[PDB]
């Protein structure tokens, strides 16, 4: 039987969240600014297809996010999000978007000034999980040397990195318009 | 051949503002114990049988302790919260430990006997998944109340033939559950 490639046998991987939380908590401000989605694994919840540009502002307690790009129907779209600590005190963040749902998000690795590797995972009641991974860049392109760092990080928690698909970015994108939305 | 909980089209419009206006003043009456009477197929629900949800309202949100028999036959406790949607939208978020948070609308409730609850998420490919529940204040629920819920789901075009009854009653260790 065929199932989607983002439904995978087994339980979500462990991820040493307490380590990452302690490393990231004092650096929150540095995570703010603009991040471009360089690539992601197949994700049925993402409404923005191309030129995905995420603007993060940090208010000391959470990040407010303005995500923009071209939707699957070819129109420009702006979505409003928030990233805040998980409400039960677990050492991870919730990413929540307006008119959507919220999901756990771990920053598996970032150097803050070039790239970030992101990960979210959900267990089902029937012996499978679904995970969603992103590679984020501070610019429209990202050098092979940083892509490999994410690839290693994902490979290490057992994610099939052949699942990554590159997002359209670059001078074909109307970034100046997107920022006015 | 897709799961019966992946449905064509966009999530339904549900008159959330009308609901919110009704329920806001009555939040305290929504606390206490609610049994899951029936639900549509849900892959995120870890508790299979004897599902008992205890709600406490602290003024801003509800704190939830959900208990019952897991799919492996063991007893399970899950901690949840229910709070206003953080963007200011007129609905609630239901959020469970080591899970995710989803929008939750109470389509109808009389507080003393039943509640009909609904959650919907849209996909980028033109389909949605919705999850529906019938809650009761007792292990059983009279027919007249089930029917009110069936009417409310029908009104939003949910196919009520998707509902399955949850095991409750004699076979359940509620006394032990209360203890977890």
């Amino acid at each position: 039987d065929k199932i989607p490639d983002f439904v995978v046998p087994g339980k979500c991987a462990s991820v040493d969240r307490n380590k990452l939380w302690a490393e990231q908590t004092p650096n929150r401000n540095s995570y703010a600014g603009v991040w471009y989605q360089f690539a992601l694994t197949n994700n049925p919840y993402q409404l923005i297809e191309k030129c995905v540009r995420n603007e993060y502002s940090f208010d000391g307690k959470q990040f407010v996010i303005e995500s923009t790009g071209i939707a699957y129907d070819g129109n420009l779209l702006k979505r409003n999000g928030k990233l805040y600590p998980n409400p039960f005190g677990e050492p991870h963040l919730s990413i929540d978007y307006e008119n959507s749902f919220a999901a756990p998000l771990v920053i598996l690795e970032t150097d803050y000034s070039n790239y970030a590797c992101l990960y979210s995972c959900i267990d089902y009641n029937f012996g499978y999980h679904s995970d969603f991974s992103f590679i984020f860049s501070r610019s429209a392109n990202l050098a092979d040397q940083y892509v490999k760092k994410c690839e290693a990080a994902f490979k290490n928690i057992n994610v099939d990195t052949t699942r990554f698909v590159k997002t359209v970015q670059g001078s074909s994108c109307p970034y100046d318009t997107q920022k006015t939305l």
